[PDB]
């Protein structure tokens, strides 16, 4: 066994405990820690208004969650592996997990540029067994980067620009009222208005995609769902092209990819709700614009911000066992 | 002469007294707003204030200073202090009143904090505990005295609820009854499923996209406003997926025998002139409440008298805007206790 | 086998669907006012219930499910469906809103049908079965039967154990009540007028008349005349409960009302029983059509008048489209 | 005196235009005089006095078996489905029509009410290329005293006109796409199932679903500024809010810019534009909801991407496609009255 321990018991950990019991394939969870009872943990595992009601036996003890008739002990410690808190987004932060025995962290979110930054089935394998703490990315950069990587290599991305249109998440509020930093938007109510929101996705994409440093940027709208998003992307490239060509090109490389899937059947956002893979590229929205030579070339893929990205998250916590 | 108003927490009531003061103009002179204590900048304050998701944008020219907002030329100075005691609006503004909208200081000993900084009174809204008096504007407000210092506005539910029993008591006797609100959700409220401040297992859930039921001390504790109905009441609430606009049922054990008909006359005779208890019969859904100026709003167009025999209940509901009805109630008893 | 004809390839007939495909160990057709392309398409992917698992396709006449062949139509006219003679259809399951009575389901008997069961109340001069409240009054003489609503299939087993145990004398239903598809996205005219059905129901809190509680004599005769009550239409797309206030004849403690009422769910696969202090998502997806919530159970008392209060969950589309289904496999086997 | 106007179409469109000029009426100058719909008066009077998106409307409403009231004033309400059967010219002293049905978006089809006896019909949405397509304040200066029917193309059409105008007049667009974030509307359904069309993604629920959808304003754009006919794409992601909508373009260029460059070349277009609009608040779409402008420049969210020569611009314009898309179509029957 390689033992792991889930910091931050929210939607990305419950999820990722979800995911990893469902494997049951052996990886195993064996302890969890948040700033809650064990038994509205429990409770919230059991019960999630996005995903639905897990098909297993869950209760509480006084310190622990039980699945199953496994003990999951449960601690409520708020200074510090699978580190989904938000709160040690760096290295310099995640260091206590270092700091008391961890082979290995894998942060769920961006966690700059001193560590590398994972997205399964682009770039894991730059892993190596010296690395010890380790970016999976942010839910944008798993939709993105491969569609990005795989456009990029057919017809040579020169310049590009993505805008997410993203569910809402915990950070933002259910009525309009003060918020953590000050934003603006952050600020307001997040059921009843799409609210832009900047994202780092594609400026920092060089750290997943090298020949991509400096050639993206772009932003997300938050919508009034409560998952399920999808990433537009419009690109100058190299090469002159058609829709129905970039769209043959792009589907070749999802054809047996866990991580970068395919449909084209005119879904919309709540049919990726509960999927595994990372980014769904969907050829019904490709377009190209043309005139003269001049060109844009606008491709999508829908996403699972929650359970797509945290089935890339596990992937990438089962390739660390091969280092 | 004008007495000065402090406003503690800028919140969804705390702006929206702001913004009820402001437009009665002449008919609120009596108060003046000069400070405004929150945990946030003033530039998010002035933008919170100028533009609303429910109740949309405000018509006046609104900016923020390094330590200020900006209404229409007036000055009104921020803090940004936790702790209510530390607040230095009386020594520096002039403050004589606090309006206490935080949700954490909601009882005697919290907003003694208050008179501590040298406040004269406060006016909590929300409950505050049955050691002080809780004030239904055109229900209970006669009860008040130059010598109260700190008093409860009451909550929006009690306001929605209170003129509807009251009067639905006087006309036919309430011998028990039971309430249930369905309640647009607040700020109490989880966007996503999650931990809660309380650890409330129905709390914790996501809101725009549930029907939560959720407790409510209003009818237990309709009492405090008309003692008759003490220990004659139980109710609950059900939070769901609107931001705002809210009604209250209340079904009835009645000491006389009904019709509809009867019934909505009845209580119909008490909303005439009464700006605290309206009425409406064009049958309006909840998002036609919003930014109404009532606590509570008689809908003749759901009473229902259930009977089989002799045997008999009877279903009354009530709207409430349960955030701008609710300010409009609390100004109303802020004008009148600011001025004993 | 029975073979199945659905009518109406809507919410209920599409979850009908699913639901005799996920029992395995049945349906030959189906007709709609749509292409066949469309309706695989609805059955595949559901915004409210998820993404069906299995392989799902059409053909220009058909959908094609797992392999297996399901002819479409599209005849507003059930008398014209030739789906007797085509298909081999003995029972019409009919889901469409539109043939909500005896007069009006008579049309598929002339269409060569055998029997009808109606996905609605159907008026009182047919019966009204609640699975596991009054199925057995069904018998091999019946040929249009009514499945009652989405209300009656909650209120039923919670007003029908409350009565047996304490006696209800008089009570009043409110069901907060998730949207449905005579509802508006954004407010105009609708078809019959109605003020309120015209307002947009994302963003409302709308009362809405029901006839569950004042019809449910048609299920549990002692409790005729004696309940009423409406629904508040809410801005969820499934998910729903009822709450009943009652005068009983016996003094009761809430305790008491939670432990009489429980003893009733226990393996009773049509009325379920939570007390996680569940919301209203967490029924969407089950198969009970009425889910007794003992945490919101209410007793007030002040002398000896005393009102109760309970509630009971349910999944408005897939809870009562199991309770057809139990239904239909009775009433087609007889 | 007063331009007279009647209103083919009580929709939500149809509505929000009487509520328009009741306003501008208050007190440049024009009224309604007539309206045709097949829904009963009652039921229409409701529905203007209460709405969920744009409030209730503060004025005395009521209905008679043939008319709405409001303030003392009597409103008829024809009932024709033929609207060269509209009596409302002679009975009522109609000038010009509103054509909000959706029914007759045609130079053709319009002819009916000049028929009738309208001097002047402006349809309420995309109407063809056989007659003039204005959006106000870019190319209403169009209109000579010969146009009798008139488009004011869609919602859409008056959000990204002014913004692709104006980038294109100072800039230069050799080619550019664009995807609006738009409100869901009548067309689409509460919940799954059978749509009119047949079309997969028409048939979802609106309310929890971001939905793509197809639109046609990028394309025809030419029918309104045409040297951008041929250069421009795009469509729209219907979500999950009753109103208020944001149309993003990203465009190439003819001119290397900076992101301030472009936020100053547009703002100043915005100033005093009572059509194309400017915000730098960091707003939300609830916050353009009730608007009076076809458009809004949101210079916030204005994004320049450039790596050595290629060079990607993103521009924003936020718009209350009900209301803001309304108060354009009045003032452009204004117009009308002095052709
Ligand atoms: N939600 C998504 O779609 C998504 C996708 C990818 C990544 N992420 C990232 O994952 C992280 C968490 O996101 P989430 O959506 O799960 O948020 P969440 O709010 O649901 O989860 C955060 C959890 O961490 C706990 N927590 C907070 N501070 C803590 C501390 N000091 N110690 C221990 N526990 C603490 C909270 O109580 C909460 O349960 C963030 O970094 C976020 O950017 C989110
Ligand atoms: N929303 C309603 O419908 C409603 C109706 C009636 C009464 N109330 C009551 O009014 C109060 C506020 O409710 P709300 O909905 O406005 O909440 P809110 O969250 O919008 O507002 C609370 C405000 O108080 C501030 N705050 C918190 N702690 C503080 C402190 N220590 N010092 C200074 N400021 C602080 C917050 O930053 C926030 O701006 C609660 O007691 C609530 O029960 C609410
Ligand atoms: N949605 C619920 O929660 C629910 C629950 C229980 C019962 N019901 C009842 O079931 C029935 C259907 O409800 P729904 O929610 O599925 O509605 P729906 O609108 O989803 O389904 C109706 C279907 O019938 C089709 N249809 C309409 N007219 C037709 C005709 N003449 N011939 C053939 N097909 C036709 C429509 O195209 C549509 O697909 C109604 O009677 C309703 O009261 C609904
Ligand atoms: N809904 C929107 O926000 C929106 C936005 C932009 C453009 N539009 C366009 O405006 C028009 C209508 O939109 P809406 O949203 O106001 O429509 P709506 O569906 O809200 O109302 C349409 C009205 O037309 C009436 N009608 C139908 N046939 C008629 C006939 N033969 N004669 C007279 N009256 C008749 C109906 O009785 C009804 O009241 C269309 O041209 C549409 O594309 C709508």
């Amino acid at each position: 066994s390689v033992k792991i321990g889930i910091n931050g018991f929210g939607r990305i950990g419950r999820l990722a405990f979800r995911r990893i019991l469902e494997l049951g394939s052996d990886i195993e969870v064996v302890a969890i820690n948040d700033l809650t009872s064990p038994a509205l943990l429990a409770h919230l595992l059991k019960y999630d208004s996005t995903h639905g009601t897990l098909n297993a036996d869950v209760s509480a003890t006084d310190d622990s969650i039980v699945v199953n008739g496994k003990n999951y002990r449960v601690y409520a410690e708020p200074q510090a592996v699978l580190e989904c808190t938000g709160f040690y987004t760096s290295k310099a932060k995640s260091q206590a997990h270092l700091d008391a025995g961890a082979k290995r962290v894998l942060i769920s979110a961006p966690a700059g540029s001193d560590l590398k930054t994972i997205v399964y089935n682009v770039n894991d394998d730059i892993l190596t067994a010296d690395d010890r703490i380790v970016s999976a990315g942010s839910c944008t950069t798993n939709c993105l980067a491969p569609l990005a990587f795989f456009e990029n290599k057919e017809f040579g991305i020169k310049v590009g620009t993505m805008t997410t249109i993203h569910a809402y998440t915990s950070t933002q509020m259910l009525l309009d009222g003060p918020v953590r930093g000050g934003n603006f938007r952050a600020a307001r109510a997040a059921g009843v208005n799409t609210i832009p929101h900047s994202t780092g996705a594609a400026k920092a994409l060089g750290l997943v995609i090298p020949e991509l440093n400096g050639k993206l940027q772009g932003h997300a709208q938050r919508v009034g769902v409560v998952d399920g998003s999808l990433t537009e992307l419009v690109a100058i490239l190299d090469k002159k092209v058609t829709a129905d060509e970039v769209n043959a090109a792009i589907k070749k490389h999802t054809e047996g990819n866990e991580s970068f899937g395919y449909n084209d059947d005119e879904i919309v956002s709540s049919d990726v709700i509960g999927t595994t893979f990372g980014s769904i590229f969907d050829p019904t929205q490709t377009e190209v614009t043309s005139d003269g030579d001049n060109q844009l070339v606008k491709t999508v893929a829908w996403y699972d911000n929650e359970y797509g990205f945290t089935c890339q998250m596990v992937r990438t916590l089962l390739k660390f066992a091969t280092l």
